[PDB]
Formats: structure tokens, sequence, C-alpha cells
């Protein structure tokens, strides 16, 4: 079992809204097996599968974010996010503030277990572009 990310390159000339998708986790080798999703990062305590990651730099900038996607589904626990399905290849991960986030770049920690394994970082940069 591996999990892999990528982070979808964008240029937002709007303040980039709640649910954006910002990138997307595809999962290998573990089918026929249950399968949870959260981070050893910091709790959205309002949200499952949803974390505050802070600035490399400046650790008062906070980029707040959710994993999840349609096969997706919020456990009672609150930890993360459960999908039973043995052919549930993808799953996303989204933005989940009102608006702007800082000038900076974040590290964004994911793991997936078997319920009842692996993990990932990719670092998530933010910067200014004046035009």
């Amino acid at each position: 079992l591996k999990l892999m990310i990528k982070i979808n390159e964008a240029v937002f000339y709007d303040r980039i809204t709640s649910n954006k998708i910002i990138g997307t986790g595809h999962l290998f080798n573990r089918e026929g097996k249950k399968i949870l999703i959260s981070s050893s990062l910091e709790k959205i305590k309002n949200t499952p599968g949803a974390y505050i990651i802070r600035g490399q730099n400046n650790s008062a900038h906070k980029l707040r974010i959710r994993i999840g996607g349609e096969d997706w589904q919020p456990d009672n626990s609150g930890i993360g996010m459960v999908s039973h399905s043995d052919f549930t290849n993808e799953f996303n991960i989204y933005f989940f503030g009102n608006g702007d986030i800082p000038v900076d770049t974040y590290l964004i920690s994911i793991y997936a277990t078997e319920i009842e394994k692996a993990v990932v970082q990719a670092a998530v940069t933010i910067a200014a572009k004046l035009n």
C-alpha cells in the first residue's frame, strides 16, 4: 500500500473560495482493504478530514485544508475519512478557509491505513504575482 499526491499549479486572481480543489492524492495496492485517511497535523475542531497547516517561515500563517471526495465519508470519532470500496483510486485536497492565504510555504502531511501503513508530504508554496 502506497500513497502518492499531486498539487495543481494555479493562479488565483480573486479570493480562493472554500472547497476549491488544490490537489489530489492517489492510492495504490490496497484493494479489498478498508481505508482510513487523515494526518498528523492540527485539527479543525469543526470538521473531520480538515486540518490547519502552519507557515514554514512564520507559524502564525495558517492554511486550512480538507481531504475527502465523493466516495469518502467522515468518521463520527472525527478522526478522518473512510472509503469502503475496493476500486476507490483517487481522493481530493480542498482549501477550507474563507478566502486569501498568507504568502509562505506550507508542509502538508497525509497518511492512509487499513481500518480497524503509508504517509506523504508535499510542500505547498504561496507566492504573490504583481502584474
